[PDB]
């Protein structure tokens, strides 16, 4: 008998000052609260610290996060802590450190020796296995952006991580032969990380994003313009417009994703150049 399980969410409720080291370096500002640098004291490692007010909102995206922190695509959680700041109730998410910097800027600060269609096709797998992996367990992050991609370490050898749980959402509430629509209700949810994606390889492969601006996106209107989608294949325009469809029914489900071609031989696409580190050095 093998019976493969991991651990629950432990919200430890001591002091994180006991533990680790808490510095004064910034590597993350939001409105509902801030990323700081943290070391272990134990190991002197490096790690990353979300504050988070302890409201009920919160503590379930912390445990979408944990749940999710199995997916290697996925930044990890180490530890949680509840404890006193100020005067409220707070969250203290403890996270690996990761200081490769955003998926863009890596990309851009490489001193390009241009920058390939293969690679960029590695990049976007990555980022679909990671969306597949909490659409398989019922999840949809519905903040995929290019903020929210990044590197483990400043290594070419690194990893990239998805980041950010402050707008994941659960999409749940003999017989084999039924259909999925009878089998409970569902909205929208995953199909916004799926546009999300879409608008993601169009970056990467151009340097710009394919978007009254609130408007030409409401209609499906990009153009695909010349010199630099000149280079780019006939399939992939269409796997980017099959997931930059407007209706989100329309739109190309995960699972579609990871099977197509493109995607499943990372390894056998031409490795023709890309021009998209020298457009980003603009805005
Ligand atoms: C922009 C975002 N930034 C975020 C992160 N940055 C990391 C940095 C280093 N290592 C791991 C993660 C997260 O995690 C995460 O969420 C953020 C959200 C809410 C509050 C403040 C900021």
């Amino acid at each position: 008998p093998q019976f493969h399980v991991k651990s629950g969410l432990q919200i430890k409720k001591n002091a994180i000052i006991d533990d680790y080291k808490v510095t004064s370096q910034v590597l993350g500002l939001g409105i509902n609260g801030k990323v700081l640098q943290i070391f272990n004291k134990r190991t002197q490692e490096k790690f990353a610290l979300k504050m988070l007010q302890d409201c009920p909102k919160a503590r379930r995206e912390v445990e979408l996060h944990w749940r999710a922190s199995q997916c290697p695509h996925i930044v990890r959680i180490v530890d949680v802590y509840e404890n006193l700041y100020a005067g409220r109730k707070c969250l203290l998410i403890v996270m690996e450190c990761l200081d490769g910097g955003e998926l863009f800027s890596r990309i851009q600060d490489r001193g390009d020796q241009a920058f390939t269609e293969r690679e960029a096709s590695e990049i976007m797998k990555s980022i679909g296995e990671a969306i597949q992996y909490l659409h398989s367990i019922n999840i949809a992050h519905r903040d995929v952006k290019p903020e929210n991609l990044l590197y483990t370490s400043k290594r070419p050898n690194a990893i990239l991580k998805l980041t950010d749980f402050g707008f994941a959402k659960e999409t749940t509430s003999t017989p084999y032969y039924v259909a999925p629509e009878v089998l409970g209700p569902e909205k929208y949810d995953k199909s916004c990380d799926m546009w999300s994606l879409g608008v993601i390889m169009y970056i990467l492969l151009c340097g710009y994003p394919p978007f009254g601006m609130k408007t030409r996106i409401r209609m499906g209107q990009y153009e695909f313009p010349n010199p630099e989608w000149s280079e780019v294949s006939e399939e992939v325009k269409m796997l980017i417009r099959n997931l930059l469809k407007t209706e989100p029914t329309q739109r190309m489900t995960i699972t579609e994703f990871m099977n197509h071609p493109w995607i499943m031989q990372s390894t056998k696409v031409p490795q023709t150049p890309l021009h998209t580190s020298r457009v980003l050095k603009e805005d």
